[PDB]
């Protein structure tokens, strides 16, 4: 459809003018004196008269700066143009000088800035248009806020004037730039796409949903840890469409007198009902509707019941939806999680590593960075930070870069000159200081992500690779062939082996290969439930896995409570979990005989994969894998170091490639001592170049670090796992037989 | 409504209740309905104030103040009968209690047959197949399933529903039919089931599903079918019926698949509690929480409640809580208690006293005919080659 | 003050808080100070009534209602950060937390050097020695 075109630069000085192409005249058939509307970004538009010229390209419009800024479009962005036949004359558009270049003139200036500028053009002016008039070295832009016709106006010279108000400063611009767009929020792109799928199609198409007969949602729960901008996302969703926001604050309808807060709630829902397809938002829901245990009075119960009645009192034709915002779904009164009030619940959780790059890309916009900084490197660290913490990190790094420049920012110059105000760029060690010296992370709970370990990170074990492929990949990549002949999929294996042979580094590999999420709970996080008798606290770590559908939740040392329950609490939950969801439960252990035998009943945890000690090819793979970061000398052999370490576990030879690094860092620290402690350190024969005595790990560091090697696992305990492998009957008995012919 | 007569000012909600009962008294033979009763009359522990006690007593006085000539009846709606103030379960206020529980498999077909009325379906869909799955769904969840499948069928047609056509033409509005993989997507990708408690149903396993054991079949017929199919001959010469047997055998020889068979044959309901659901009562000291699983069995009269691994608490009570309940249960109701175990010596001998659990049927290992029966039975779904001998 | 906006009648303490924040907004780049925060906003367990919850929510709303152009900052004063209602340790209200802990040995010499200013000491006293103890 030939409506949307890219915008490029213009030469002409005339205003409210859009450029059309002369080869395309007969499709729109509008002549020179016709008015059109141009769709722009973040739901703000402008109006123009057309010009038919040849200096524009085939798909590119030449337009001036102030209407390119009123649409908020720049070079490359694509705008729409449409005819608007509702042109009419109006009365008293409210002009206002919004700049500081007025030079203190007050009174009637509008006889030289307004009346000679508008005539013989039929000038269309929309509300909020930021057109300028230049006269007497005074480029004053009149952004109108009150237009009595709708939506735009044609200014007549007989229009009576009303200009008793005072020109104001840039604050009214500061309340219009927070009509934010989709690009203004990052770190939750998947959840933004999902909530856009949930919300946007009812709002832009109210008729098709009534036409088929489906039900639009009535309440969405935006739960997640606090500070990740759960109010900015609702503003972005409402402003990217033609909605109408309404922010009900949490404790603001709690800080009223008794008998008056419910009046505020009724007024808010009435204003939502009267207006357009709209969206209200309730921030901090757990302060006006907590759990039932945290209700000692009764007026809070009156507020909660008022919320319930007004929530159920909406109609599907009213087109109002309600978004709340908590931190955890067990922190709400459960009387409003029934059907009809609050059912659909999305999870804008903690942003991940590559989800953290755009969230500081959007904060480092107005700050001049140097060329030495590397946003990817700082994004690699800062595990646990949320969006507000990263805003604080950016502000602290900028303040540290200011504070190092106190040699020019002095006490003698109280008024700071314009030198350092625009000539100070932040460098990388400022970011490392602001990360290291400050900013404790506000995160301790679990994190969902796809891991980045690869299959060749631990070579060998091809039977285990084939088995895990048969148990994870095939029920999800080909779900129809499992339905052709009715084999039900299994729901989890149980690894067992010697301690530290790459169990977690193997369990994450299939999660990475399947592009599946991976949560992980450990030993000390597990048994601290029943040491403090919080046994009924595994339901949340299971339905969190229910929410992310293709995940593989990984226990670790689940025999840790077998030193003296919660095994039964997982046991009553695993059978209640359905099979159409593809969540798998892989559990690891080191004492496989001490485990509860009820976990080995068919249906719960059937497969028993044995992980052996690492063989030769796996050893050279893990040895090369641990030396990615450290520069190693090219003559340092590794195949000879592979087949020399024979009975070594995978956690023992990962130690000698840290002992060798420590043994080289000792010599590289010590070599710098004598170089600064040169006796008669004279400028003659000075090493201006860095000598670099240890640039990389040499051969004799490994030759000396090998002397302290020790195998951790003995021979007497690997026979225990072989004996447990023999306790499994291991295909013994009759053996081969054949069907008769 | 429930919280609508709670969201008023103090001293005004009782005016609404009196006005409602007066309007019921003045009008025709009528019926009032009280939704969400446990928000205006909870248990006594969840009453820290006193105005809620005034509302509850106002409800009690206006409930008892009706006449049998007035022709008004009151229906309430809770979720569990232990979640009400027990001062209104006395005689004259709220006695008869019906149970519209979870719909079953073939009870789920009509509940989406009534929702797929205005939606054009194709010929490839099979409502019986989707009805076979979706264990745990309720009616609102199935409405959500239908709406999500229709939205997924809309969302795959974004190639015509474009941004260039803001006003949607009348093409796709009446020419889009949902197909089967949309239903499988909307079932798989979303819709967590809102059900974790027990379910009452008649099982569908058959007697030839496990062949052989003709003595056990004759014994179970003598202990289940004859006291209910011919209840007069047991009254001719006064033999009282027994109230439960105790299976015991090797682990995994088709105990539950045998216990469900007589329930299917008698057309009797079948509840089932398991091991981990049992001992989690006394691991968290909720010992007085078997009365509900017994009177739920009282409500469905011809049922056979089946324990499973009732020696699971004999690794280190609730056996006594069943023990004080089994003797209090009468015999005119025909509920039977079949319990299964694998370590029959470690069991409490007080369960074997005559009157409580007397019969001791031994289930052996499967013999040859039973083996060929179970081997053919497990290969119903999978197509097997015709020359594969069994 | 802490208990001064607690010792009023009901429905009048919030008027004092609104008047104080309005006077801070109207005046210069200024600083308000709240002494004894754990008497007007304790942990949730130490809240049996509801009027204290009204005071706490009024404090939260007026705290979040400031603008970055208004140039007013708020300093509170507790004794331990687990003795506050944790609904106001979120981002935007009270984040940066400094610790003026116990003064040490040589940090104790100046604190009595500033108190022995108007008192005439003899020559035998040794402020370093008494600073070594205590």
């Amino acid at each position: 459809r030939p409506n949307r075109l890219i915008v490029d630069e213009a030469i002409n000085e005339d205003n409210s003018v859009v450029s059309l192409s002369q080869p395309k005249m007969d499709e729109l058939q509008l002549f020179r004196g016709d008015t059109v509307l141009l769709k722009g970004k973040k739901r703000r538009e402008a109006v123009c008269i057309v010009l038919s010229d040849d200096t524009c390209s085939d798909e590119k419009i030449r337009m001036n700066r102030v209407v390119r800024n009123n649409l908020r479009v720049r070079l490359g962005d694509v705008i729409s143009i449409q005819p608007c036949p509702d042109v009419k004359y109006g009365k008293r558009i409210h002009v206002l000088p919004i700049d500081d270049t007025v030079e203190g003139i007050t009174g009637n200036l509008f006889e030289v800035y307004l009346k000679p500028y508008f005539l013989e053009a039929y000038r269309p002016i929309r509300k909020g248009d930021i057109f300028l008039v230049r006269g007497g070295m005074r480029a004053v832009e009149f952004k109108v806020v009150e237009t009595d016709p709708s939506p735009y106006c044609i200014v007549a010279p007989d229009t009576v004037i009303h200009c008793e108000g005072e020109p104001i400063k840039r604050e009214d611009e500061e309340e219009s730039l927070n009509e934010v767009g989709y690009d203004d929020i990052g770190g939750c792109r998947k959840q933004l796409a999902q909530i856009k799928e949930m919300v946007e199609l009812p709002l832009r198409h109210p008729a098709l949903f009534k036409a088929i007969g489906v039900k639009p949602p009535r309440g969405i729960l935006l739960y997640g840890p606090p500070g990740t901008g759960k109010t900015l996302i609702a503003r972005a969703v409402a402003n990217e469409t033609g909605a109408f926001f309404f922010l009900i604050n949490g404790p603001e309808i709690m800080s009223k007198l008794a008998g008056e807060s419910e009046s505020n709630l009724r007024k808010a829902f009435e204003e939502a009902e009267k207006n357009a397809p709209a969206i209200i938002f309730i921030d901090e829901l757990d302060a006006i509707a907590p759990k039932r245990e945290k209700t000692h009075g009764e007026v809070e119960r009156r507020i909660v019941s008022q919320l319930l009645t007004l929530m159920d009192g909406l109609k599907q034709r009213a087109h109002v939806i309600v978004m709340a915002a908590t931190n955890r779904p067990n922190s709400i009164d459960p009387a409003l999680r029934r059907f009809g009030r609050f059912d659909r619940e999305v999870d804008i959780g903690i942003p991940d590593a590559t989800g953290r790059l755009e969230i500081l890309q959007i904060h480092t916009k107005n700050m001049k960075l140097a060329d030495d900084v590397d946003l990817e490197q700082v994004a690699n660290e800062t595990h646990g930070h949320v969006g507000a913490d990263l805003a604080a990190l950016c502000s602290e790094a900028a303040l540290q870069a200011i504070r190092k420049k106190m040699d020019l920012i002095d006490l003698e110059d109280e008024t700071i000159d314009a030198e350092v105000m625009n000539s100070l760029a932040v460098t990388m060690d400022d970011f490392r200081w602001a990360l290291s010296q400050s900013n404790p992370s506000a995160l301790r709970e679990t994190v969902v992500e796809v891991p980045q370990v690869t299959w060749e990170d631990i070579g060998g074990l091809e039977d285990v690779k084939r088995e895990l492929q048969e148990l994870v990949q095939y029920p999800v990549e080909h779900p129809d062939k499992f339905l052709k002949f009715g084999m039900t999929p299994s729901k989890g294996v149980l690894f067992y082996g010697p301690p530290g042979c790459g169990k977690t580094l193997l369990a994450k590999a299939i999660a990475n290969e399947c592009q599946a999420n991976f949560i992980s709970i450990k030993g000390p996080e597990l048994l601290t439930m029943w040491f403090g008798e919080s046994e009924a606290n595994v339901r949340e770590i299971f339905d969190k896995a229910r929410q992310a559908a293709p995940c593989v939740l990984f226990f670790d040392e689940l025999d840790s409570i077998a030193k003296a329950r919660v095994i039964n609490q997982i046991l009553t939950e695993m059978d209640g979990m359905s099979t159409k969801k593809n969540v798998f439960i892989i559990g690891a252990t080191n004492r496989p005989d001490i485990i509860d035998p009820a976990i080995l009943r068919p249906g719960r945890l059937d497969q028993l994969i044995y992980i052996p000690l690492p063989d030769e090819k796996s050893r050279v793979a893990i040895l090369k894998a641990n030396l990615r970061k450290s520069p190693v000398a090219k003559d340092v052999d590794l195949e000879f170091l592979a087949k020399m370490t024979n009975g070594f576990s995978g956690a023992d030879l990962t130690e000698i490639c840290q002992r060798a690094c420590k043994l080289a860092i000792r010599e590289s620290i010590e070599s710098e001592i004598r170089r600064e402690r040169e006796r008669q350190t004279n400028p003659s024969a000075m090493e201006v170049e860095e000598d670099d005595p240890v640039p990389e790990i040499r051969r004799d560091h490994f030759e000396e670090a090998m002397r302290f090697a020790r195998r951790s696992v003995s021979d007497n305990d690997i026979r225990k796992y072989e004996m447990f492998a023999q306790t499994l009957q291991q295909s013994r008995g009759f053996g081969d037989f054949r069907f008769p012919s």
